[PDB]
């Protein structure tokens, strides 16, 4: 039983967890960059779960933006709501939309590559 682990984020901790990973570990990393207002990313935290299951690879990680926003800009979110692609190698990728069949589609690129 292997699977990636969905952690919830708050303070210079997930500095830690986040950049460490990342930078150090020869793996993926995804992180959600969400206000706890937003109905359709409650939603998607049960779809980047099920994912997770399906991804071994790959590490999963979300913010809250109102805690975290210095940093979260820094990445790329100027919106409402933005997975970072952090691997091995730097920043790979960033895309901003809650998407059932996206999410899926978008670590299936990125974890085979």
């Amino acid at each position: 039983a292997e699977e990636g682990q969905v952690i919830a984020c708050h303070t210079v901790d997930t500095w830690k967890e986040h950049f460490e990973k990342g930078k150090g570990s020869q793996k993926l990393i995804v992180v959600d960059f969400t206000a706890s207002w937003c109905p359709p990313c409650k939603m998607i935290a049960p779809i980047f779960a099920e994912l997770a299951k399906k991804f071994p690879n790959v590490t999963f990680l979300k913010v809250d933006v109102d805690e975290l926003k210095a940093v979260a800009e820094e990445w790329n979110v100027e919106a409402m709501p933005t997975f970072i692609f952090l691997k091995d190698g730097k920043l790979v990728d960033k895309t901003v939309g809650a998407d059932k069949d996206g999410l899926p589609t978008l670590v299936a690129k990125h974890a085979t590559a």
